[PDB]
Protein backbone atom coordinates (compact mmCIF):
# COMPACT_ATOMS: atom_id res chain seq x y z
CA UNK A 1 0.00 0.00 0.00
CA UNK A 2 1.68 3.33 -1.01
CA UNK A 3 -1.43 4.74 1.43
CA UNK A 4 0.15 3.25 4.54
CA UNK A 5 3.71 4.24 3.15
CA UNK A 6 2.79 7.69 2.71
CA UNK A 7 1.03 7.47 6.31
CA UNK A 8 4.68 5.87 7.62
CA UNK A 9 6.15 8.96 6.00
CA UNK A 10 3.70 11.87 7.67
CA UNK A 11 3.81 10.27 11.42
CA UNK A 12 7.79 10.22 10.43
CA UNK A 13 7.77 13.98 9.53
CA UNK A 14 5.48 14.95 12.83
CA UNK A 15 7.91 13.34 14.92
CA UNK A 16 10.88 15.04 12.82
CA UNK A 17 8.96 18.47 13.14
CA UNK A 18 10.24 18.61 16.42
CA UNK A 19 13.88 19.63 15.39
CA UNK A 20 12.31 22.38 13.69
CA UNK A 21 13.94 26.37 14.67
CA UNK A 22 11.95 29.31 13.49
CA UNK A 23 13.99 32.43 12.57
CA UNK A 24 12.93 34.33 15.89
CA UNK A 25 13.80 31.02 17.90
CA UNK A 26 17.16 31.43 16.37
CA UNK A 27 16.96 35.35 17.34
CA UNK A 28 16.64 34.01 20.75
CA UNK A 29 19.35 31.53 20.74
CA UNK A 30 21.49 34.73 19.12
CA UNK A 31 20.99 37.25 21.69
CA UNK A 32 21.33 34.97 24.63
CA UNK A 33 25.23 33.95 23.15
CA UNK A 34 25.55 37.72 22.62
CA UNK A 35 24.32 38.51 26.51
CA UNK A 36 27.00 35.31 27.13
CA UNK A 37 29.98 37.02 25.43
CA UNK A 38 29.26 40.18 27.08
CA UNK A 39 29.52 38.71 30.33
CA UNK A 40 32.79 36.48 29.08
CA UNK A 41 34.30 39.66 28.74
CA UNK A 42 33.64 41.55 32.32
CA UNK A 43 35.90 40.79 35.12
CA UNK A 44 32.60 41.09 37.24
CA UNK A 45 30.84 37.91 35.16
CA UNK A 46 33.61 36.13 33.55
CA UNK A 47 33.69 32.96 36.18
CA UNK A 48 30.03 32.72 36.22
CA UNK A 49 29.66 33.03 32.50
CA UNK A 50 29.10 29.60 30.61
CA UNK A 51 30.49 31.48 27.36
CA UNK A 52 34.28 32.15 28.58
CA UNK A 53 36.33 34.38 25.68
CA UNK A 54 39.38 33.78 26.29
CA UNK A 55 42.56 35.72 25.49
CA UNK A 56 44.70 34.61 23.15
CA UNK A 57 47.34 36.83 23.22
CA UNK A 58 46.95 36.95 19.51
CA UNK A 59 46.87 40.69 18.22
CA UNK A 60 45.97 42.84 15.42
CA UNK A 61 49.61 44.34 15.68
CA UNK A 62 52.09 41.49 15.73
CA UNK A 63 55.09 43.65 15.51
CA UNK A 64 57.14 41.94 13.19
CA UNK A 65 57.98 38.42 11.94
CA UNK A 66 60.13 35.61 11.02
CA UNK A 67 61.20 33.28 8.38
CA UNK A 68 62.68 29.57 8.11
CA UNK A 69 61.83 25.86 9.12
CA UNK A 70 58.84 25.32 11.93
CA UNK A 71 57.23 22.49 13.04
CA UNK A 72 54.01 22.58 13.97
CA UNK A 73 51.33 20.38 15.96
CA UNK A 74 47.51 19.70 15.86
CA UNK A 75 45.98 17.86 19.09
CA UNK A 76 42.29 18.41 19.11
CA UNK A 77 41.37 15.41 17.33
CA UNK A 78 41.09 11.60 16.89
CA UNK A 79 44.39 12.20 15.54
CA UNK A 80 47.38 13.84 16.09
CA UNK A 81 49.38 15.60 13.18
CA UNK A 82 52.96 16.85 13.21
CA UNK A 83 53.92 18.86 9.87
CA UNK A 84 57.00 20.76 8.97
CA UNK A 85 55.87 24.47 7.31
CA UNK A 86 57.72 26.53 5.71
CA UNK A 87 57.22 30.53 6.77
CA UNK A 88 58.78 33.12 4.22
CA UNK A 89 57.89 36.41 3.00
CA UNK A 90 55.45 36.91 0.22
CA UNK A 91 54.00 40.50 -0.95
CA UNK A 92 51.25 40.74 1.33
CA UNK A 93 53.05 39.55 4.35
CA UNK A 94 53.80 36.12 5.31
CA UNK A 95 52.99 32.98 3.36
CA UNK A 96 53.29 29.36 4.74
CA UNK A 97 53.37 25.95 3.04
CA UNK A 98 52.57 22.17 4.31
CA UNK A 99 55.88 20.15 3.11
CA UNK A 100 56.56 16.88 5.37
CA UNK A 101 53.23 15.59 7.01
CA UNK A 102 52.39 13.01 9.15
CA UNK A 103 49.44 12.01 11.18
CA UNK A 104 49.08 9.51 14.28
CA UNK A 105 46.23 7.61 15.46
CA UNK A 106 45.93 8.23 19.15
CA UNK A 107 45.32 5.15 21.42
CA UNK A 108 42.34 4.99 23.39
CA UNK A 109 44.05 4.60 27.15
CA UNK A 110 45.86 7.48 25.99
CA UNK A 111 42.96 9.97 25.62
CA UNK A 112 41.21 8.81 28.65
CA UNK A 113 44.70 7.79 30.53
CA UNK A 114 46.81 10.17 32.44
CA UNK A 115 48.46 13.22 30.87
CA UNK A 116 51.53 11.42 31.21
CA UNK A 117 50.52 8.82 28.75
CA UNK A 118 49.25 10.81 26.14
CA UNK A 119 52.25 13.37 26.09
CA UNK A 120 54.14 10.33 26.24
CA UNK A 121 52.87 9.24 23.12
CA UNK A 122 52.86 12.98 21.48
CA UNK A 123 56.52 13.01 22.27
CA UNK A 124 56.66 9.26 20.94
CA UNK A 125 55.10 10.42 17.66
CA UNK A 126 57.29 14.04 17.64
CA UNK A 127 60.57 11.49 17.48
CA UNK A 128 59.09 9.40 15.03
CA UNK A 129 58.51 12.48 12.48
CA UNK A 130 61.81 13.90 13.43
CA UNK A 131 63.11 10.25 12.59
CA UNK A 132 61.62 9.86 9.13
CA UNK A 133 62.65 13.26 8.05
CA UNK A 134 66.14 13.05 9.53
CA UNK A 135 65.06 16.49 11.13
CA UNK A 136 65.87 14.78 14.59
CA UNK A 137 67.98 16.41 17.32
CA UNK A 138 68.11 19.74 16.05
CA UNK A 139 66.64 22.73 17.69
CA UNK A 140 63.37 24.08 15.40
CA UNK A 141 60.33 26.65 16.66
CA UNK A 142 57.27 24.87 17.49
CA UNK A 143 54.13 26.02 17.12
CA UNK A 144 51.27 23.43 18.95
CA UNK A 145 47.25 23.73 17.95
CA UNK A 146 46.21 22.58 21.44
CA UNK A 147 41.82 22.79 20.97
CA UNK A 148 40.87 22.88 24.29
CA UNK A 149 39.88 25.09 26.22
CA UNK A 150 42.80 27.13 27.66
CA UNK A 151 43.48 30.22 30.14
CA UNK A 152 46.55 31.91 28.47
CA UNK A 153 48.74 34.36 30.42
CA UNK A 154 50.50 34.85 27.11
CA UNK A 155 50.97 33.21 23.87
CA UNK A 156 53.12 30.47 25.13
CA UNK A 157 51.76 29.56 28.89
CA UNK A 158 48.43 28.73 29.08
CA UNK A 159 46.29 26.37 31.59
CA UNK A 160 43.55 23.74 30.78
CA UNK A 161 40.22 24.64 32.25
CA UNK A 162 38.83 21.52 31.14
CA UNK A 163 39.03 18.75 28.37
CA UNK A 164 36.48 18.76 26.00
CA UNK A 165 35.34 15.83 23.15
CA UNK A 166 36.03 12.98 25.19
CA UNK A 167 39.34 13.63 26.31
CA UNK A 168 39.56 12.43 29.83
CA UNK A 169 43.63 12.23 30.54
CA UNK A 170 43.79 13.32 34.39
CA UNK A 171 46.77 15.08 35.80
CA UNK A 172 46.13 17.89 32.88
CA UNK A 173 43.18 19.96 33.97
CA UNK A 174 44.81 23.25 36.09
CA UNK A 175 48.04 22.77 34.44
CA UNK A 176 50.47 24.51 31.99
CA UNK A 177 49.89 22.67 28.77
CA UNK A 178 52.95 23.89 26.93
CA UNK A 179 54.72 22.71 30.62
CA UNK A 180 53.16 19.59 30.44
CA UNK A 181 54.03 18.65 26.54
CA UNK A 182 58.02 20.43 27.27
CA UNK A 183 58.16 17.81 30.53
CA UNK A 184 57.45 14.81 28.30
CA UNK A 185 59.59 15.59 25.46
CA UNK A 186 62.56 15.62 28.28
CA UNK A 187 61.53 12.63 29.81
CA UNK A 188 62.29 10.86 26.50
CA UNK A 189 65.33 12.90 26.04
CA UNK A 190 66.08 12.30 22.17
CA UNK A 191 64.98 15.64 20.61
CA UNK A 192 64.82 18.80 21.77
CA UNK A 193 62.54 21.51 20.44
CA UNK A 194 61.89 25.23 21.30
CA UNK A 195 57.83 25.62 22.53
CA UNK A 196 57.31 28.96 21.18
CA UNK A 197 53.48 29.22 20.86
CA UNK A 198 49.56 27.55 21.44
CA UNK A 199 47.17 28.36 20.16
CA UNK A 200 42.93 27.08 19.36
CA UNK A 201 42.19 25.45 16.09
CA UNK A 202 40.02 28.53 15.48
CA UNK A 203 42.73 30.44 16.05
CA UNK A 204 45.21 28.88 13.55
CA UNK A 205 42.27 28.83 11.10
CA UNK A 206 41.85 32.85 11.37
CA UNK A 207 45.40 33.25 10.70
CA UNK A 208 46.07 31.27 8.26
CA UNK A 209 43.50 32.96 6.16
CA UNK A 210 45.24 36.14 6.62
CA UNK A 211 47.79 36.47 3.89
CA UNK A 212 45.35 35.66 1.14
CA UNK A 213 42.52 37.82 2.95
CA UNK A 214 43.45 40.55 5.48
CA UNK A 215 39.34 41.26 6.28
CA UNK A 216 39.53 37.71 7.51
CA UNK A 217 39.11 38.41 12.00
CA UNK A 218 36.41 35.48 12.20
CA UNK A 219 38.09 31.55 12.82
CA UNK A 220 35.30 29.19 13.00
CA UNK A 221 35.78 25.33 13.63
CA UNK A 222 33.00 22.95 12.81
CA UNK A 223 34.33 19.31 13.30
CA UNK A 224 34.64 16.86 15.77
CA UNK A 225 33.47 20.10 18.06
CA UNK A 226 32.22 23.80 17.23
CA UNK A 227 34.08 27.01 18.14
CA UNK A 228 34.74 30.34 16.91
CA UNK A 229 37.47 33.03 17.90
CA UNK A 230 37.58 36.61 16.63
CA UNK A 231 39.55 40.16 16.82
CA UNK A 232 37.71 41.53 19.81
CA UNK A 233 38.71 45.81 20.26
CA UNK A 234 41.12 45.35 23.27
CA UNK A 235 38.53 48.48 25.27
CA UNK A 236 36.80 44.98 25.91
CA UNK A 237 38.65 42.46 26.72
CA UNK A 238 39.06 43.39 30.17
CA UNK A 239 41.01 40.32 31.62
CA UNK A 240 44.06 41.66 29.78
CA UNK A 241 46.03 45.30 30.00
CA UNK A 242 45.41 48.25 27.26
CA UNK A 243 42.91 49.55 25.31
CA UNK A 244 44.65 50.35 22.15
CA UNK A 245 44.08 48.06 19.18
CA UNK A 246 42.90 44.13 19.02
CA UNK A 247 43.27 40.77 20.51
CA UNK A 248 42.07 37.47 19.03
CA UNK A 249 39.21 35.97 21.60
CA UNK A 250 38.47 31.70 22.02
CA UNK A 251 35.04 32.11 22.68
CA UNK A 252 34.57 28.92 23.50
CA UNK A 253 30.52 28.93 22.44
CA UNK A 254 30.49 25.12 22.49
CA UNK A 255 29.82 25.25 26.45
CA UNK A 256 26.87 27.99 25.76
CA UNK A 257 23.38 26.46 27.57
CA UNK A 258 25.65 24.84 30.42
CA UNK A 259 24.07 27.21 32.59
CA UNK A 260 20.76 26.60 31.11
CA UNK A 261 20.57 28.71 28.12
CA UNK A 262 19.23 26.32 25.59
CA UNK A 263 17.09 24.12 27.88
CA UNK A 264 13.93 25.24 25.81
CA UNK A 265 15.29 23.65 22.69
CA UNK A 266 17.01 20.39 24.10
CA UNK A 267 15.03 17.46 23.05
CA UNK A 268 15.38 13.65 24.48
CA UNK A 269 17.53 12.69 21.83
CA UNK A 270 19.86 15.47 22.82
CA UNK A 271 19.42 15.01 26.52
CA UNK A 272 20.45 10.96 25.68
CA UNK A 273 24.04 12.00 24.03
CA UNK A 274 24.71 14.38 26.57
CA UNK A 275 24.44 11.24 29.34
CA UNK A 276 26.30 8.86 27.68
CA UNK A 277 28.76 10.97 26.96
CA UNK A 278 32.41 11.44 28.25
CA UNK A 279 31.65 15.29 29.72
CA UNK A 280 27.37 14.96 30.80
CA UNK A 281 25.93 18.54 31.20
CA UNK A 282 29.79 20.54 29.22
CA UNK A 283 29.43 21.50 25.73
CA UNK A 284 25.88 21.41 25.30
CA UNK A 285 25.88 24.12 22.35
CA UNK A 286 28.74 21.72 20.57
CA UNK A 287 26.87 18.66 21.14
CA UNK A 288 24.46 19.98 18.86
CA UNK A 289 26.70 20.54 16.37
CA UNK A 290 29.86 18.87 16.38
CA UNK A 291 30.73 15.50 14.17
CA UNK A 292 31.29 13.76 17.76
CA UNK A 293 27.58 13.82 18.17
CA UNK A 294 25.54 14.16 15.15
CA UNK A 295 25.32 10.63 13.63
CA UNK A 296 24.62 9.30 17.21
CA UNK A 297 22.17 11.95 17.25
CA UNK A 298 20.55 10.36 14.17
CA UNK A 299 21.23 7.15 15.44
CA UNK A 300 18.70 7.65 18.41
CA UNK A 301 16.07 9.34 15.85
CA UNK A 302 16.01 6.29 14.40
CA UNK A 303 15.96 4.08 17.26
CA UNK A 304 12.93 5.92 17.76
CA UNK A 305 11.53 5.62 14.56
CA UNK A 306 11.74 1.91 15.22
CA UNK A 307 10.41 1.50 18.03
CA UNK A 308 7.34 3.73 16.80
CA UNK A 309 7.22 1.09 14.04
CA UNK A 310 7.87 3.42 11.29
CA UNK A 311 11.13 2.24 10.04
CA UNK A 312 12.73 -1.23 9.23
CA UNK A 313 9.42 -3.13 10.49
CA UNK A 314 10.43 -1.90 13.98
CA UNK A 315 13.44 -4.41 14.31
CA UNK A 316 16.72 -2.78 14.80
CA UNK A 317 19.97 -4.55 14.14
CA UNK A 318 22.82 -5.21 16.25
CA UNK A 319 25.23 -2.28 15.04
CA UNK A 320 21.87 -0.11 14.85
CA UNK A 321 22.04 -0.48 18.61
CA UNK A 322 25.93 -0.21 18.88
CA UNK A 323 26.78 3.41 20.35
CA UNK A 324 28.66 5.53 17.41
CA UNK A 325 28.08 3.31 15.00
CA UNK A 326 25.74 5.73 12.86
CA UNK A 327 29.44 7.78 11.98
CA UNK A 328 28.72 11.21 11.04
CA UNK A 329 30.06 10.97 7.68
CA UNK A 330 26.92 8.58 6.73
CA UNK A 331 25.08 12.01 7.70
CA UNK A 332 26.83 13.34 4.74
CA UNK A 333 26.54 10.47 2.44
CA UNK A 334 22.83 10.00 3.17
CA UNK A 335 21.94 13.67 1.78
CA UNK A 336 24.64 13.36 -0.89
CA UNK A 337 22.29 10.72 -2.57
CA UNK A 338 21.05 11.77 -5.77
CA UNK A 339 17.33 9.93 -5.51
CA UNK A 340 17.87 6.59 -6.50
CA UNK A 341 18.99 5.41 -2.91
CA UNK A 342 21.84 3.60 -3.64
CA UNK A 343 23.93 5.92 -1.35
CA UNK A 344 21.49 5.29 1.38
CA UNK A 345 20.99 1.76 0.88
CA UNK A 346 24.42 0.78 1.14
CA UNK A 347 25.17 2.57 4.42
CA UNK A 348 21.97 0.88 5.77
CA UNK A 349 22.92 -2.46 4.48
CA UNK A 350 26.54 -2.64 5.93
CA UNK A 351 24.77 -1.61 9.44
CA UNK A 352 22.82 -5.07 9.23
CA UNK A 353 19.67 -3.79 7.67
CA UNK A 354 17.41 -4.69 4.66
CA UNK A 355 16.11 -1.19 4.13
CA UNK A 356 13.43 -0.58 1.66
CA UNK A 357 12.72 2.22 -0.41
CA UNK A 358 10.59 3.97 2.34
CA UNK A 359 13.18 3.22 5.14
CA UNK A 360 16.08 4.87 2.95
CA UNK A 361 13.62 8.06 2.23
CA UNK A 362 12.74 8.35 6.22
CA UNK A 363 16.46 7.87 7.03
CA UNK A 364 17.28 11.02 5.16
CA UNK A 365 15.03 13.31 6.66
CA UNK A 366 16.38 11.82 10.07
CA UNK A 367 19.93 13.40 8.68
CA UNK A 368 18.19 16.69 7.05
CA UNK A 369 17.16 16.93 10.19
CA UNK A 370 19.79 17.19 12.26
CA UNK A 371 21.97 18.70 10.49
CA UNK A 372 19.67 21.20 9.44
CA UNK A 373 19.34 22.23 13.22
CA UNK A 374 22.85 21.97 13.54
CA UNK A 375 23.62 24.66 10.47
CA UNK A 376 20.92 26.74 12.00
CA UNK A 377 22.01 26.65 15.63
CA UNK A 378 25.48 27.41 14.57
CA UNK A 379 24.14 30.38 12.29
CA UNK A 380 23.05 31.86 15.65
CA UNK A 381 26.15 31.77 16.93
CA UNK A 382 28.04 33.51 14.29
CA UNK A 383 25.81 35.85 13.29
CA UNK A 384 26.20 37.06 17.68
CA UNK A 385 29.92 37.61 16.84
CA UNK A 386 29.55 39.55 13.70
CA UNK A 387 26.91 41.43 14.87
CA UNK A 388 28.37 41.93 18.22
CA UNK A 389 31.92 43.00 15.77
CA UNK A 390 29.82 45.58 14.23
CA UNK A 391 28.56 47.22 16.95
CA UNK A 392 31.63 47.48 18.53
CA UNK A 393 33.59 49.02 15.42
CA UNK A 394 32.28 52.61 13.62
CA UNK A 395 30.08 50.31 10.89
CA UNK A 396 26.93 51.07 8.79
CA UNK A 397 27.82 47.88 6.67
CA UNK A 398 30.61 45.72 8.14
CA UNK A 399 32.47 44.01 5.71
CA UNK A 400 34.08 41.10 7.48
CA UNK A 401 36.05 37.55 6.14
CA UNK A 402 35.29 34.31 8.22
CA UNK A 403 37.75 31.29 8.03
CA UNK A 404 36.51 28.06 8.38
CA UNK A 405 37.92 24.45 8.94
CA UNK A 406 36.08 20.91 10.08
CA UNK A 407 34.59 17.89 8.31
CA UNK A 408 30.71 19.01 8.66
CA UNK A 409 31.39 22.08 7.27
CA UNK A 410 33.70 21.04 4.40
CA UNK A 411 32.42 17.55 3.16
CA UNK A 412 28.80 17.88 4.56
CA UNK A 413 27.21 18.74 0.98
CA UNK A 414 24.63 20.92 2.30
CA UNK A 415 25.05 22.09 5.83
CA UNK A 416 27.07 24.71 4.31
CA UNK A 417 24.34 26.17 2.30
CA UNK A 418 21.79 26.13 5.12
CA UNK A 419 24.19 27.94 7.40
CA UNK A 420 25.56 30.66 5.33
CA UNK A 421 21.64 31.51 4.43
CA UNK A 422 20.79 31.54 8.08
CA UNK A 423 23.83 33.46 9.11
CA UNK A 424 22.50 35.92 6.25
CA UNK A 425 19.12 36.52 7.30
CA UNK A 426 20.98 37.67 10.72
CA UNK A 427 23.62 39.86 9.71
CA UNK A 428 21.33 42.70 8.08
CA UNK A 429 24.17 44.89 6.81
CA UNK A 430 26.86 42.86 7.02
CA UNK A 431 28.89 41.44 3.83
CA UNK A 432 30.26 38.17 5.24
CA UNK A 433 32.81 36.03 2.73
CA UNK A 434 33.33 32.91 4.10
CA UNK A 435 36.66 31.14 3.01
CA UNK A 436 37.83 27.29 3.98
CA UNK A 437 41.37 27.31 5.42
CA UNK A 438 43.57 24.65 3.75
CA UNK A 439 45.59 22.88 6.42
CA UNK A 440 44.85 26.28 8.80
CA UNK A 441 45.95 24.61 11.70
CA UNK A 442 49.44 23.67 10.79
CA UNK A 443 49.70 26.89 8.75
CA UNK A 444 48.41 28.83 11.52
CA UNK A 445 50.67 27.39 14.16
CA UNK A 446 53.75 27.93 12.11
CA UNK A 447 52.48 31.47 11.88
CA UNK A 448 51.57 32.49 15.48
CA UNK A 449 55.24 30.90 16.12
CA UNK A 450 57.00 33.47 13.97
CA UNK A 451 55.49 36.11 15.37
CA UNK A 452 56.21 34.93 18.85
CA UNK A 453 59.59 33.64 17.70
O1 LIG B 1 38.00 21.68 17.72
C1 LIG B 1 36.94 22.63 17.76
C2 LIG B 1 36.58 22.97 19.22
O2 LIG B 1 36.19 21.77 19.94
C3 LIG B 1 36.00 22.15 21.28
O3 LIG B 1 34.76 22.81 21.44
C4 LIG B 1 37.08 22.77 22.19
O4 LIG B 1 36.60 23.11 23.46
C5 LIG B 1 37.55 24.02 21.41
O5 LIG B 1 38.79 24.54 21.88
C6 LIG B 1 37.73 23.74 19.90
O6 LIG B 1 38.04 24.97 19.25
K1 LIG C 1 41.67 45.76 28.14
Amino acid sequence: NLYFQGMKKEKVEQILAEFQLQEEDLKKVMRRMQKEMDRGLRLETHEEASVKMLPTYVRSTPEGSEVGDFLSLDLGGTNFRVMLVKVGEGEEGQWSVKTKHQMYSIPEDAMTGTAEMLFDYISECISDFLDKHQMKHKKLPLGFTFSFPVRHEDIDKGILLNWTKGFKASGAEGNNVVGLLRDAIKRRGDFEMDVVAMVNDTVATMISCYYEDHQCEVGMIVGTGCNACYMEEMQNVELVEGDEGRMCVNTEWGAFGDSGELDEFLLEYDRLVDESSANPGQQLYEKLIGGKYMGELVRLVLLRLVDENLLFHGEASEQLRTRGAFETRFVSQVESDTGDRKQIYNILSTLGLRPSTTDCDIVRRACESVSTRAAHMCSAGLAGVINRMRESRSEDVMRITVGVDGSVYKLHPSFKERFHASVRRLTPSCEITFIESEEGSGRGAALVSAVAC
